């Protein structure tokens, strides 16, 4: 007669790594990291993104003229632009600030344009004829639709103009203005005139007056002239006063706008637009998962899990499984017992043992995924080859986290798999051991989990040892005699 | 007879978590976690902040008339500025690298007021009409006691003007100055000219030179007119050439400074300044502990536990509390019971209870030890084109912030079920030192308790505790009983 | 006849620390940290490092004519300047972005020097005498050999002049010019002439447009005047244009260059530059380790271990060294010594022995590679007016150096202890194996040990080691024995 002390076993291969060892299969596991996604773009919080097509951010936003089928009031919940867009600022020259204004586009949410300045302001002055080769509409000259570039009528000098606009609303307005430089005095008189010229725009809290740089440069998309183009954001109760004699490239439309109460982006990706949804969208693709880590991308918007760089993070949660060892006949629990009398024999689960190590472990579980629950967010913004500086401080900082959170996330689950592990191992030891100390020298140990009755132990004898009540000697005279 | 293995309990209602197990009630425990602070700033390093009042930073610094109480020499461990300040920049303009000078102001600690160039230094010129009600001191038109606003003479032409400083001190100087923007031609005739017009400002290491950049604006503060503000550091040794045909706002009283050689700040808050001293000090109150972290404030000056986000953070020291353990113990963590015909009664195990003290207290320390450095956060300003760098500040803080957050907690956790698992495991080692003696002189009865085969004495038992039983005495005595 | 179970001891003085306890006396060990480097400069990836010697980065690019050393090709895997330097911007003025310049510089690996306009450009001006006394070479009054500084013929006006170059390489071009700013008109009138003056600079992708801002300013090694210095990078293909009436100072040679695949550095320091490979090269030295952490510096090019402020960080790979413990074992960690009338001796345990072997190497080795990454500090440098993003900067390489050095010290002192009570409870179960086997054909002893109540043969004893006993052989011997 003898009584088994065992664990579950099954059919699983699934491995984990600890930290005293590797490739270790156990019975069950939890995979803590989501590697896959959908490659598309999709609505977030069933806002759709902003599809710019063959525009950059700088062609969409100033009115490029190919880029009519953007133009006027949006909203977005982020914006994808195509590395390959063609069109962006034709006319050559710089935007001053342009990577601020990215940053700030990036943080809005919907703009309405409007008409800020009306041709009809600018009076003695041509409004009709500033196009040029470099911006083409359907083969033709053409100009920014954002931006007007007045000249003066050929017959008359360039009349000093003016025009005023107020932000009576309660949104701030996004607008856009320029001074062209001509490469020589000859095309300056034949536009504007000769003498000082300027351009001079003011504000409660901005003040602007510049001329023209004229100078000879090599010719870009065709010109040999450039523009330096300007933002700014006339805040509400603010008003603007523009004045020139010439070089003036003026507001015509500009763009109230809110600021988004969520974080949003600029993606540079060649990834479809679809008609889904994502909690969680990423620069490579959407991820829908109730994981706590990811190796997707580390830009993102939306409600997405912390990025590392792991391939794996398997966190055991059963045991060491080896069949022959462990019991695949147990099926019933973790942790228990086999019984052999002259009634039969039998496999049966400690639901005690069990269930403490469920609940053990569960915990366990939830509190690293409690803990895990941050993100680090990565941002995209950009900066100019005069900012290599603050570039390389971005990377080393974005690098130092997603360095940091990799390291906790793998280190912690080779420990806490070392630790559960034994945490099983210890509940198979103790079982065994109350189980001994029971029965004293009326069964034999045998070194093998097992212990063989000195005596005859009956289906009560073994119901009696599985609630803690053996007693000794009732059977300590049968079993002194066999020896 | 019998000898009984046991734990200390008693009346404690704290409780800790661990990782496998919540609200684990424990014997002893020390919370790492300060919460508490008065509202108030107090002194640092016997040193008192300076109270701007009604006034911006900004106000105070260039001078504005109505913060002539701040006007003069100051000292401060620490600067505060009142979120409501109405005081600052009165004649309408913007100040170039203005949150520059905020840093520069945080880190200094005292200043000289003087004066850099007199009015006697510009001739052929009005150095007296340069007021304006923008600017109002006592009912009347006033201006920056720290810049002067020089005008041409109605009759004569603004002459080239031109003045000299020299640093002969071993202090840096901080010094400001102005371009004056006429909203049009005809303000800019009557006041300095036509013509091209410049201030040009000198020293060994930089140059300044710029124009009148005119444009008829909507009024600010009642001006249609603005000027841009320029600071600067002349440095021990330099000189400072300054020259103009129009539109200067000279420099007029200047600041000698010393730089501090402590960390110091610019708090934004309303809270009251009050006779009291603060070995840490932060935005939102003075803290006194000796505890390691400290969910308060991210930002302050002084020596400051670090800050985290956690409500608490509970390291369990004692053992679980289940009154199960012995209430009537009392003199230490693990010992023993003992009955026999000379009496019974409870006494604490001193080795394995002071090894238990050791690495416990051996633990707290070393915690205590490796959590010793504090990340800081600054309330240094970003302007409305430094959004990038001010998104990147932020991350970075939030991710300080974040990383150390969850390493107090996670280790609060991890510690805690080993600490309950020790002691778990020396009440186990003390059975079992007790078992392996008396062998099959004493029955186990699968308790923590062991009744005797035989009487054990007073001396008997005081050998169990150190260790030194002998066997053989009892052992013919323990077999006969069956 | 009797079997006892033990572990092994050494001689070893070697201490390590845990959680629970400091001081303890090891085996084994194993030191995480480097503390050692050579005190000198070696070449990296075969690549030697650039000393320039007496100049600064400045003089030398710029082509002060004292930095002859230096002057054409050169290429480099990092560059050396010595603090005390003498040689850099002679004629006083700003180089303007200049630390952006050199960030550019340290990210270069090869250059080649080329005329880019020769004097011949510039037609209708004097060419051979843009030189001062600020910028000597052997006594003489000479000028920077990249730049060019055009004055008017005495009987001519300066002539409206051009020049322009077209980039046909496939590598970028750096490049440098200037504006003079005379102190005053009449200085102007002698070298340029009176009226509006310009020096304009285009490109595909940039516009320079300026004049000279005349200032009288305080002497700077001699001079009065200043230069305005500029860079840039012409791309490939791109074509530069240059205009100028007056106050030039042209771009005479200019660098091609190429830009490295890896990281590089400008480090200031006096070390020596020597005859040697380094993987790892740091500001204060080289280092060549196997070791995974570092503290000897956190810049560095190469690749490194990962810098931490520790002292040390002693991981125990073996048992608490207590001579108790067997000095007499020696084959392993854990095992046997038995006596008979064979004879006696010690005999480790093989199977055990090399699980614990297994599991502390993948210990060490999984923390090595977990370890396997590092953080970056770099020298970029900030002008006066960037407090902030120093500060910034400064802030975020403090703050990743206070996480690691605390994962590292924590983690050092946790596994200490997971891996002395591992040894325990091996031991232990050695124990416990023999015990279950002989049941009272032996006594215990309490010792360790088991006296046998019968012979136990050489057969007998390895009938223990390798589990089986045959208790019902020696039973009844046993029971004589009373
Ligand atoms: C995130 O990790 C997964 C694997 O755990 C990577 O996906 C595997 O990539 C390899 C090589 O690219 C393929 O052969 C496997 O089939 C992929 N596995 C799965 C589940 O897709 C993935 O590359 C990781 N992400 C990134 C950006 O590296
Ligand atoms: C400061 O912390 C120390 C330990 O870090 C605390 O010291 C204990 O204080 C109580 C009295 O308040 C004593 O009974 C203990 O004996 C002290 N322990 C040790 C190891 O010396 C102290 O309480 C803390 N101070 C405050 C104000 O909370
Ligand atoms: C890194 O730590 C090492 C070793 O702990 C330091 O070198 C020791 O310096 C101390 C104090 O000057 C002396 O007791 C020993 O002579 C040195 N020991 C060894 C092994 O070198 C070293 O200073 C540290 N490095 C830095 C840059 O602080
Ligand atoms: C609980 O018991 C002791 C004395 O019996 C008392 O001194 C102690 O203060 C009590 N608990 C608390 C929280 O005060
Ligand atoms: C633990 O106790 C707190 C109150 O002290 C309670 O809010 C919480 O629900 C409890 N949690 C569990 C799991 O018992
Ligand atoms: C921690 O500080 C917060 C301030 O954020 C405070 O409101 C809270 O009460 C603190 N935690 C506890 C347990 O008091
Ligand atoms: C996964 O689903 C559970 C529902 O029990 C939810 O509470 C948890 O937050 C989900 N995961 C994530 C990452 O949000
Ligand atoms: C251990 O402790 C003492 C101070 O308590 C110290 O002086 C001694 O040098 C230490 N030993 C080692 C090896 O660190």
């Amino acid at each position: 007669d003898k009584i088994c002390i065992g664990y579950h076993a099954n059919n699983s291969t699934t491995q984990v790594d600890t930290i005293l060892e590797k490739n270790v299969t156990v019975t069950h596991s939890v995979e803590l990291l989501e590697t896959q996604k959908e490659s598309r773009f999709c609505r977030v919080l069933n806002k759709a993104p902003l599809d710019l097509g063959d525009c950059t951010t700088e062609g969409w936003i100033l009115g490029n003229p190919r880029c009519d089928k953007l133009l006027g009031d949006r909203s977005w919940s982020y914006i994808v632009e195509r590395p390959d867009a063609q069109n962006g600022i034709c006319y050559p020259g710089v935007l001053k600030e342009a990577e601020e204004l990215k940053a700030l586009i990036g943080s809005i949410d919907t703009i309405q344009r409007f008409e800020m300045f009306p041709k009809s302001t600018w009076t003695g002055v041509d409004t009709n004829s500033g196009v040029t080769s470099a911006c083409t509409y359907n083969g033709g000259s053409s100009f920014y639709r954002n931006l007007l570039w007045i000249i003066k009528i050929r017959s008359d000098p360039y009349s000093l103009i003016k025009g005023t606009y107020t932000n009576t609303g309660s949104q701030s307005i996004l607008y856009f203005w320029g001074v062209h430089h001509p490469p020589d005095d000859v095309e300056q008189a034949n536009l504007y005139g000769l003498g000082t010229r300027y351009v001079r725009m003011g504000t409660e809290s901005m003040n602007f007056a510049k001329g023209p740089e004229i100078a000879d440069r090599p010719p870009a998309n065709g010109q040999r002239g450039r523009i330096d183009y300007y933002w700014s954001v006339l805040k509400p109760g603010e008003t603007l006063n523009v004045e020139s004699n010439g070089n003036l490239i003026a507001p015509w439309y500009a763009y109230k706008f809110t600021s988004s109460r969520h974080k949003g982006a600029i993606f540079r990706s060649d990834l479809p637009i679809e008609n889904c949804d994502a909690v969680c969208q990423t620069l490579t693709g959407a991820i829908n998962t109730n994981k706590t880590f990811q190796n997707v991308s580390p830009i993102w918007i939306g409600e997405c899990p912390k990025y590392v760089k792991s391939k794996s993070l398997k966190l055991a949660t059963g045991l060491r499984n080896v069949p022959q060892g462990g019991w695949t006949g147990m099926v019933d629990g973790w942790y228990g017992y086999h019984h052999e009398n002259s009634q039969g024999s039998g496999y049966a689960a400690d639901k005690e043992s069990t269930q403490k190590a469920i609940d053990g472990i569960t915990n366990k579980v939830n509190s690293i995924i409690d803990k895990m629950n941050t993100q680090f967010e990565a941002v995209e913004h950009e900066f100019s080859n005069l900012e290599k500086r603050i570039s390389n401080l971005n990377k080393r900082m974005e690098d130092g986290f997603l360095d940091v959170w990799t390291y906790n996330a793998e280190l912690l689950v080779l420990l806490e798999n070392e630790r559960t592990l034994d945490m099983h191992d210890a509940n198979v030891k103790n079982l065994h051991e109350k189980v001994k100390s029971q029965l004293r020298d009326n069964a034999k140990d045998l070194g093998n989990g097992c212990f063989e009755f000195w005596h005859k132990c009956d289906n009560e004898c073994i119901n009696s040892v599985k609630n803690g009540t053996y007693n000794y000697p009732k059977y300590q005279e049968e079993s002194r005699l066999n020896r």
